[PDB]
């Protein structure tokens, strides 16, 4: 009676050698290591999983099969990968990592992810040669694999005695090697009556190997579930070739964790009553979970939901018809791979959000107190705060997931509105809840929630605040084809480098002395207008209740949570205030480069404002016209390059920098077209005219994948048609430059219809001025853009022909992603109207021209 | 009647372009500058000077022919050269660059090199264009080369008028392109009626250029010094090439200038009978230097003396002969330029040593006072300190520059000795100096100097203070090749990696409190020792005064200075005293890692010792013997790795780690054969018995190059071999296993008579033994040391024959810099005994011997 494991084995071992490379990924779960490998090879400290470990313990944990907390031990910890991820779980106050080290072994990597200061590898330390130590999380990854299945046995057996005395009443996840031998699965029996606990499969796991897991939170039977493993390998023998399912590696962040600071305290009488509807809007699945992972985010109660999200996304058919060559290329592929699980939300949470930004220096907190006082005044020299109404509010729902347009014109919705607005003018707030993204009451409320503010806070984007007229530092309204226009005017400049640090997940960063300060500008505000956005500001902006979804081993819940400062991402006026906070400060890291800030300044209790007051009035204004400034997104040319070491404010502040240790100098650029800004750069092209233009542009890659992506999950034909048409006019539009988009816009306007008028959004950008959905002629609708109405553009003589708009050089199209140097791209550029053909027999017999 | 120097322009076209390329090179001064280029390339900040015209600058500043300082304006500052340069001059306090930059010229790099606080350089910024400023120094680098004469008569025209108007009692360093045109001429002879001043050549010009500087600071005849120039660039048209004289690039340190922090405080009722004495032994050229450029040492006063020093070595010429393919590498020969020319020292001197180490914090000074007395019990617990006598100095003297044979069997040395010695009981100090590096007064004095320092302190190194046995960290009185096994005992100790930071200029780095916790020690002294010993502390160690050598426009002086901190680097107890306090930092170091010393620790004035005090009773012993301390040189193995990132009170406490940004976390080995210590790592090697030997190993151009330097400034050649055949008794006993150097080993032996005993000595380490320089056969010598007297190797049965000595892997000798690859050495190991014959023919007829 030879098992079905042994079988297995015996079939595994009886292969080729390419017909086992084939097998042992066939299928599996596999994550993204490149980037991790290329920084760690760098020396790189921070961020990055120091192996597949620490994404392979990740599995377990999110799916509550071991909750790591108190002390944890850590056997064989290898590099450390399983050690440095419970390093920033919730409970988790210490983890103690073994491993053998020495020649054949792998070593512990330092590193100094979020949570290093309690994290404690040690090597030369045999775990069969130690006394067993109290803990409350056990962790085993030991199990040296051997083509015979009797030694693995023995193997196996030797860690699960060895491993047995560290369990009492904990926490633990422990590798089983060969867990299919008759011998194992009697001593696993034996162990779950004794511990509990269960076998589980790993999904990263490769095909080459049975080892499965006994996790201790988990009931069932080990027998069932060892051969259930053993069909399914059996199976993907014969199955046909899957190449692994390629998921995001774990990112760990960074600095030293102090648990006792981590904990959020709400204020119930601010959110109390919100939690309250909700509660019993769903009291029949209302539960309390104790095993939430928020460490930063106050936990107030769950709910059952369906389950959300696919871990994928769906591909516009038309355009990765006309785009072949680029299925070949990872990039635009890459993109395709967006997880918006329930999984993938809980991680992105997890890493991104799930923090919490130490309190600025007092003096810190003076200099943004002046400097935003200085700004708000600044901004409201010529302009109001003023109210939005019901009627404005419906316009734009009308003209721009949207049965909101229906929801604007229920009456009733307004009915609610008004309801919650009193509320508001009594000090309270009701049902003003937000999403990390029942019946209609659920819609309702959210879309009179944002409604309220657009009420408030509505003003700053459309009445333009933030207009490079009224800000000097903003492009608010400006669009994209300016944008590179404007760069190069600061370039004109005297000064230092271009600079252009992107802040690491700015929205988490903001602190409550940020909102403290964006708060001020109601004091700008009519009575009645005060008290509403005072209600916004202190109750929905400083007091978040915010809905997300988590997966359970029982099903995905709802979970109900709170959070004082960071950014409401989900919330109006966003843009703006992240827009007025960026300004503050990079004129406050502008100060500390010109030296009128200083380290004892920071540290300051009672800093004198005299300086800064001074500063501001007479230079304030010419400092803000040396920056770009749209959201988070920045570029600053300084008065010299002190600014590149002026880093203790922008730290203090919170406002860490992306990709850099967080004490290393700015680099900047004096090619203002090299600059980063907006997700683009931006080249001077000088027409066969003679004339120039400024041309934003992006590697290629980006631009092809965005567009190789439909909208509406399930679309039909005539849209997503429709869709890639959007693409085409804009490429033509804004692109024109690159040879292969211009080509592949003359292909997809050519393979869709003339009556078709291109429907839905291409990207959701506030940049974007969509001149690319229309009724008309594309080249009329370029020089209009280009020539007619751009200021940059003095003579204003119209171009004729589509071959006096040029293209990029040519080296310079290769370097920005462009392929016409491979032959499959003009192989690609014959099989032209074929691929065209294509396309206009799937859709039938309408409107084609054709585009050259 | 066409000048010399259209002439010399009119030959200077008419060239080949090799005949060119040979030209413009030949006989100049070049700084190399490939460490700087690939440490800018990777992005550095620190250290580096951004061109080759920060040294260019130094040359005339070195000279005093212009000496930057109050506000500096720095026209054409390009990428910042000259800029960065003035930034660390005692007199500056403010540096603003103007260069044009844009497309063809060169653009302004930020840096963090040390004032980097106080310099603004501004791009976009035509110098042609702007409006003179006021400023104490004016310095201008501009000027376009052009094969027409005419054209740079024109363009040297515009930078001359342009330049004028900044001109106003100040200090100027002022590029004239081409000076040799006559119309340039009469300009110059105009404008230094005006503003004085004269031009000069600078050595580091290529020979394709004319230009000189006018330079503020001396007079002289124009017309005579450019046709100087222009004689000088004929003749190195007809002259024999000679390559370029390659010259150490400058360091420009590190950090913000604080200058008001800068100047020394001198403790002159302590300090100033040394200075009179000085003053009276010298009172015919006393002076008072004004323009001495110290800024962290206090300057008392100068004396003339004759030049010392050359910038360049003599070559050992037996062993260069027998290692003929290394004339080809350069490490070996790089070696040979050492620079001691009044000129380096003074260049040393202000990038090393010139600079102030900030007072650590309260809470640091604390965990260190703590810690110091805890050490010297430990180290007390056997021995007793103990004063040494006369007659022991003179032994040692008897036994090991040396008149000091004479002088201590001078009985009139002694009497000034004993009268010195009476000083120091009451408290004062009459002549104890010591120097950067008349009659015998001089000579006497500081040997008088050194006894005394030797009689009070010396014990620490004549009793073993810091033997493995007694220290537990220390490695004194070891030996070289029991240092490696050290290093593997430490290895088998469970923990994180072995970690090895070199402290950059650890004597520099030593503070006032550093030297008040070594001074402790005097409380285990007997009283009449401790009044002798806390003279030496007090009065010498910590009020010193240096002599050093400073080149001038008019000849070469002393400068007598004066500095309360740092370690005096000539003087007795160097090493003791830095082993004592690096082992000290280190466990300061060990217990933040473990988290028993926090940031809050660091910072709190009145920080708890019960904490410090228990970890230092239970585990202080522990830890000391994790550790490998000779003297600034350490190797620790920590429990964990949380010592990488272990940063706060190790840079505190002002040792900041060498070649790493001071926030970047430490990495280390686990491969104890990797680790470096003592300028060595060192490698198992199992013998063909069977047996384990550990051997010292370094890279080999090292070994090479420091034996091809023969000792006496003219010595003879019965020395030079005898010298020669010293390194090759070295290398066969300590780097046998290295192939080129046993090889090279049994050239040099067999190349120099047997009845000649090795004279001299290899290298000055304490480490070193010197059982190579012997009466005896060195396969009995080589038995005695790594198997009858090696306590790491238990059978102790002898090697009958060389080839049982093994050699290194050979993968691995090639790695450490072995030639064995190249044809090169397979044909410099044919041409074998002729070398050999080569040499033995210079020698004369003596007992030649033959070695293989
Ligand atoms: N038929 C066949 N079986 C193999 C081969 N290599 C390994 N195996 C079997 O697969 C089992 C586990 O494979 P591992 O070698 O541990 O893992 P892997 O998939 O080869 O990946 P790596 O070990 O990282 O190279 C072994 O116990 C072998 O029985 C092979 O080349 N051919
Ligand atoms: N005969 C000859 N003269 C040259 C050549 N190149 C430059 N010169 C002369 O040398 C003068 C200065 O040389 P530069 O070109 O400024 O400097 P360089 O030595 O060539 O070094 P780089 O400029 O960095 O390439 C010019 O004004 C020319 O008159 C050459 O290739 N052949
Ligand atoms: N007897 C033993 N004692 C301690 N560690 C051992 C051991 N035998 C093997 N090991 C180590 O156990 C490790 C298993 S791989 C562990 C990977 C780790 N969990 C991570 O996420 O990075 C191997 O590196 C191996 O060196
Ligand atoms: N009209 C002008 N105004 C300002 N700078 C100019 C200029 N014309 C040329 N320059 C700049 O002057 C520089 C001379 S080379 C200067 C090197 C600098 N002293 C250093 O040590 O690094 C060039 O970089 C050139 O770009
Ligand atoms: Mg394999
Ligand atoms: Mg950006
Ligand atoms: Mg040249
Ligand atoms: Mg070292
Ligand atoms: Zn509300
Ligand atoms: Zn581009
Ligand atoms: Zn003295
Ligand atoms: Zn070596």
């Amino acid at each position: 009676g030879e098992t079905l494991g042994e079988k297995w084995k015996k079939k595994l071992n009886q292969l080729s050698r390419k017909e086992f490379d084939l097998y042992k990924k066939s299928g599996i779960t596999e994550v993204d290591r490149t980037e991790a490998k290329e920084g760690l090879k760098r020396g790189e400290t921070t961020h990055h999983a120091v192996s597949r470990g620490s994404a392979k313990l990740q599995w377990f944990v999110e799916r509550n099969m071991v909750i790591p907390e108190g002390r944890v031990i850590d056997l064989g910890c290898g590099r450390g990968g399983w050690s440095y991820y419970c390093a920033g779980l919730k409970k988790v106050t210490e983890v103690r990592g073994y491993t053998k080290g020495g020649p054949g072994h792998e070593e512990p990597v330092p590193m100094s992810t979020y949570g290093w200061n309690i994290v404690k590898l040690m090597s030369g330390k045999d775990v069969f040669y130690l006394p067993p130590e109290k803990c409350d999380t056990l962790l085993c990854d030991i199990g040296e694999s051997s083509p015979s299945p009797t030694v693995e046995e023995s193997r196996t057996i030797r860690v699960l005695k060895m491993v047995e005395p560290w369990l009492k009443n904990n926490q633990f996840c422990i590798k089983v090697l060969n867990p299919y031998m008759p011998t194992v699965i009697e001593h696993l029996e034996r162990l779950q009556r004794k511990h509990g606990g269960m076998l589980v499969r790993n999904p990263l796991s490769r095909n080459s190997t049975h080892e499965m897991y006994w996790i201790s939170n988990g009931t069932g039977n080990i027998v069932s579930s060892v051969n259930m493993v053993s069909r399914l390998l059996l199976n993907r023998f014969t199955m046909t070739h899957r190449r692994p399912t390629i998921e995001k590696d774990v990112d760990l962040g960074a600095g030293t964790r102090h648990v006792n600071a981590e904990p959020e305290t709400p204020n119930m009488d601010v959110i109390g009553e919100r939690i309250k509807r909700i509660k019993e809007e769903h009291n029949s699945t209302w539960h309390y979970d104790d095993e939430n992972p928020y460490k930063t985010w106050a936990y107030h109660g769950s709910y059952e939901v369906k389950a959300t999200g696919s871990a994928s996304s769906m591909i516009n058919g038309v355009v990765k018809l006309l785009t072949k060559p680029w299925d070949v290329v990872p990039m635009v592929t890459q993109m395709a791979m967006t997880d918006t699980t329930p999984f993938g939300q809980q991680r992105v949470f997890k890493e991104k959000v799930d923090t919490r930004t130490p309190r600025p220096l007092p003096g810190t907190r003076k200099v943004m107190e002046i400097t935003a006082e200085w700004l708000w005044r600044t901004l409201g020299r010529n302009k109001r705060p003023r109210l939005c109404t019901r009627e404005e509010f419906t316009k734009k729902v009308r003209t721009n997931y949207d049965s909101a347009k229906a929801a604007v014109e229920d009456e009733e919705f307004w009915k609610l509105v008004d309801r919650e607005r009193e509320l508001h003018k009594l000090g309270k707030c009701g049902s003003c809840v937000y999403n990390m993204m029942g019946s209609r009451a659920i819609w309702y409320m959210w879309l009179g929630v944002r409604y309220l503010e657009f009420e408030a806070l509505g003003f700053l984007n459309e009445d333009h605040w933030f207009s490079r007229e009224n800000s000097y530092s903003g492009v608010e309204g400006e669009g994209l084809h300016k944008l590179g226009y404007i760069l190069r005017d600061i370039s004109k400049i005297p000064g230092g480098a271009m600079y252009a640090d992107d802040t690491a997940g700015w929205d988490t960063r903001i602190t409550e002395d940020d909102l403290h300060n964006e708060e001020k500008i109601i004091q700008q505000m009519d009575p009645e207008h005060r008290q509403l956005a005072n209600a916004i500001f202190k109750l929905t902006y400083q007091n978040k209740v915010v809905k997300v979804q988590r997966p359970t081993p029982t099903g995905t819940v709802m979970d109900i949570i709170s959070r004082k400062d960071q950014r409401g991402s989900g919330q109006v006026g966003t843009y703006g205030l992240n827009t007025f906070t960026n300004m503050e400060a990079q004129l406050v890291r502008q100060m500390e480069g010109e030296g009128v800030l200083t380290k004892a300044d920071l540290e300051n209790p009672h800093l004198l404002e005299k300086k800064i007051t001074q500063w501001l009035e007479t230079k304030g204004v010419e400092r803000l016209k040396r920056m770009a400034i749209s959201g988070d997104d920045c570029v600053v040319k300084p008065i010299d390059d002190r600014f590149a070491n002026a880093l203790l404010a922008l730290n203090d502040m919170g406002k860490v920098r992306k990709d850099i240790p967080q004490w290393q100098p700015s680099k900047g650029w004096h090619d203002w077209q090299q600059v980063p800004f907006c997700s683009h750069h931006f080249h001077e092209l000088i027409m066969k005219d003679g004339r120039k233009l400024v041309v934003p542009c992006r590697p290629q890659d980006e631009l092809i994948g965005r567009a190789r992506i439909s909208q509406g999950a399930g679309w039909s034909l005539r849209e997503t048609a429709c869709l890639g048409k959007a693409y085409a006019q804009m490429w033509s539009l804004m692109y024109f430059h690159r040879r292969d988009l211009r080509l592949a816009s003359n292909a997809i306007c050519s393979a869709v219809p003339v009556h078709w008028v291109p429907t839905s959004r291409t990207t959701w950008s506030i940049h974007a001025h969509h001149q690319w959905m229309t009724t008309e002629d594309m080249l009329t609708v370029w020089n209009r853009v280009w020539i007619e109405e751009n200021p940059w553009m003095e003579d204003k003589t119209p171009v004729t022909t589509w071959e006096n708009v040029p293209y990029l050089g040519k080296r310079e199209d290769q370097w920005c992603g462009s392929l016409i140097g491979l032959t499959s791209r003009a192989t690609w550029a014959q099989n032209i109207p074929t691929a065209i053909q294509q396309v206009r027999s799937l859709i039938g017999n309408e409107e084609f021209l054709d585009y050259m």
